[PDB]
């Protein structure tokens, strides 16, 4: 299934990334460094911080009480949108989902 990470400045990457697969997991194996699992993909760091885009914010599981509380850690702005790409996991259905990466992570 189809994933598109943003950059800052705007740069696209597309990636396939297959059922199960956390959208932190796909970022890290593909070079997308701009987001990095400290915590290892356990909801206990904010390094893996992205922005959901607006079309797809009310599709995707909503966010537990582990990821709420530590958002509140993210370095970059936090959003009405800002997910932790470790918690989003990839299905068919997320297919063409689009997720900004943010100008930074510390
Ligand atoms: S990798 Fe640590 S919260 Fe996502």
């Amino acid at each position: 299934s189809k994933v598109v990470y943003v950059s800052h400045d705007g740069t696209r990457r597309e990636l396939d990334v297959a059922d199960g697969v956390s959208l932190m997991q796909a970022a890290v194996s593909n070079g997308i460094y701009d987001i990095v699992g400290d915590c290892g993909g356990s909801a206990s760091c904010a390094t893996c911080h992205v922005y959901v885009n607006e079309a797809f914010t009310d599709k995707v599981p909503a966010a537990n009480e582990r990821e709420i509380g530590m958002l509140e850690s993210v370095t970059a702005e936090l959003k009405p949108n800002s997910r932790l790409s470790c918690q989003i996991i990839m299905t068919p259905e997320l297919d063409g989902i689009v997720v900004d990466v943010p100008d930074r992570q510390w």
